[PDB]
DNA sequence: TTCAAAAAGTCCCA
DNA sequence: ATGGGACTTTTTGA
């Protein structure tokens, strides 16, 4: 995974552009990820650049035989350069490269093959640079992953990243006043899995810099968002993070010859943040948005964890054993007791849901094999070999047969408000028809308790408002280009308020539904309603 | 027993 | 061929 080499530059040059060489001529730099040496590679640059413009102070000041400029080739490996990597013939590749920078004496290279968190650390770094690997819960083999829940517990639970864990080496082996710089995923910004990762990186280092690149694609034919942290171990009270968040995620990484003109250009904005005032959330947002947020959060007196029930939809475990189109003639087989309406997160528009094209088999209502062979052999036994190779049916716990996450069916033959787990925009509907889905829509439904307070139709006319949707997005888990995380870590958490424009705001969401539901609908008429009820939301919140 | 999180997404076309 | 757009499964720890 190359990493883009205006980015490499940048990264070293903020770990060493203002190194006093003299006071030290011998900083130790590292890369626990260095690969073919794509950062060790540009600081052997920088640091023989810098070498050779005080080679005569240097040569004043200590040895004066020592410093020369033959001699910094020979230093720079010797007490300067280290990296580490798993694999062999990259550290290979490595060796001959920075050896080809100029036997004499067969100088030393500071390069270890091994894994860069099993290894014992014999002394600490003056700067740490480079691209972790990123592997998630599902990639990552479970042997490895039973080390890491038991040495990185600090940092890696659940449904962690790996590159928490270099996270928290590159933190624990860098030097008091040390620079660390990396390129990292962006998602532990936002995540529930980054929790513990947030408070490490807060209390233990000071973080100079954060570069978002939201859902610009970084690196090319690699579906990752990418952030730059840069981070010391300095003593110092200030404790303000410089934030250059991208303002055009369709902007191209090469426009200008270093990064630095991209971050102080029109295609960037740059906001600070007091880390001291950092809670378990990071809200990286400007004056603007944070007053905006601020007054939303302080105006709603509920949220919506308060008032309904969440849940995800149906996992089955495997779509195709269970899922058929409306017209399949194999439905024909299955009793209409057994069939559910079935949706995907595109049937969800706001306010409504388009009609259904797909049906579920509720397998787990089938008593027996021997009273609906039929079922079984011709539809859900074709893909048999792979429903028994799921983790429940591997342990007895669910039949082959069976949804591997059957939920309750109680909770969805109901009238409820479904939403996709990822999109653009807030796209918050009423459900009429019963209608089932997999884990990408979430679902909730209004507490009984609270609906005297809250309709549904109220609820999706103003989390369909252009403020609630900037509100959401404000603390919202960035994924891709145009792409937001629905998911109910987040969205329970929204605050609603209820005030003297409820029965207004209502009764123009009813209108919405109105037109919405009509054969011919007069879509122009719905925007204007919207934006009347924008006004109204507006209005209830002062902004 | 059984919840919900997780993009080095995935697949496609021009 | 690559880059950009539409769309989103089930494995997994707790
Ligand atoms: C996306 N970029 C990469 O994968 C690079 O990083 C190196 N890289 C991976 N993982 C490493 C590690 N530890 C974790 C580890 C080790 C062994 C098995 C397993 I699963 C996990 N330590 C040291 N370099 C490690 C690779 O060799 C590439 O150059
Ligand atoms: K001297
Ligand atoms: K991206």
């Amino acid at each position: 995974y190359y990493t883009p080499k205006i980015i490499v530059d940048y990264i070293v040059k903020k770990t060493l552009k203002n190194h006093d060489i003299i006071k030290n001529p011998y900083p130790r730099i590292l890369d626990i990820s260095c690969g073919c040496g794509n950062f060790l590679l540009e600081v052997y640059d920088i640091l023989y650049d810098l070498f050779e413009e005080n080679i005569y102070e240097l040569k004043k000041k200590y040895d004066e035989n020592y410093w020369t400029v033959d001699n910094i080739h020979r230093h720079i490996l010797n007490y300067c350069i280290y990296g580490a990597d798993i694999d062999e013939k990259a550290i290979s590749i490595l060796k001959d490269s920075l050896t080809n920078k100029k036997d004499e004496s067969d100088i030393k290279i500071n390069l270890f093959c091994c894994d860069s968190l099993k290894k014992k650390w014999r002394y600490k770094f003056d700067y740490i640079v480079g691209n972790p690997p990123y592997i998630g819960h599902k990639k990552l083999e479970k042997k490895y992953k039973k080390f890491l829940l038991e040495k990185y517990s600090e940092v890696y639970k659940d449904k962690a990243d790996l590159y928490f864990c270099f996270y928290k080496k590159i933190i624990d082996i860098l030097k008091q006043g040390g620079i660390g710089s990396v390129i990292t995923p962006r998602y532990f910004l936002e995540s529930l899995s980054g929790k513990d990762l947030r408070e490490y990186i807060k209390s233990n280092v000071n973080v100079q810099e954060i570069v978002d690149f939201l859902g610009a694609n970084i690196f090319k034919n690699i579906g990752v968002s990418s952030c730059i942290l840069t981070f010391d171990k300095k003593k110092t009270k200030e404790t303000y993070i410089d934030v250059f968040k991208i303002k055009n995620e369709d902007i191209c990484i090469n426009k200008f010859e270093t990064l630095e003109e991209l971050l102080k250009s029109s295609k960037f904005e740059h906001f600070n943040i007091n880390q001291r005032l950092l809670s378990d959330e990071w809200i990286l947002v400007n004056k603007d948005d944070e007053t905006f947020y601020n007054k939303i959060q302080e105006k709603c007196k509920y949220s919506l964890e308060d008032i309904a029930i969440s849940f995800q939809g149906i996992i089955t475990g495997c779509d195709k054993a269970f899922i058929l189109s409306k017209d399949d003639v194999k439905l024909n087989l299955v009793d209409d007791k057994f069939l559910k309406c079935w949706i995907k997160s595109k049937n969800i528009n706001k306010y409504i849901v388009d009609k259904s094209e797909y049906r579920l088999i509720y397998s787990n209502d089938i008593d027996n094999e021997n009273t609906n062979k039929r079922i079984l052999d011709e539809i859900i036994g074709l893909y048999k070999t792979k429903l028994e190779n799921r983790r429940e049916c591997k342990s007895g716990i669910r039949k082959w047969y069976e949804l591997q996450w059957g939920r309750e069916k109680l909770f969805f033959e109901r009238k409820k408000i479904m939403y996709p787990y990822k999109s653009n925009e807030n796209r918050f509907a009423i459900d009429y028809d019963n209608n089932f889905s997999s884990a990408d829509v979430y679902s909730f439904f209004i507490k009984e308790e609270y609906l005297d307070k809250f309709s549904y139709e109220y609820l999706v006319g103003i989390l369909n408002s252009s403020v609630y949707d900037k509100y959401f997005k404000i603390t919202a888990k960035k994924m891709s280009k145009n792409i937001y995380d629905y998911y109910p870590n987040k969205v329970m958490k929204i605050r609603i308020f209820r005030d003297n424009n409820y029965e207004e705001i209502e009764n123009l969401s009813k209108q919405i539904i109105s037109i919405l539901l009509n054969k011919s609908i007069d879509k122009g008429k719905v925007e204007k309603l919207q934006i009347k009820m924008d006004n109204l939301i507006m209005d209830s919140l002062g902004i």
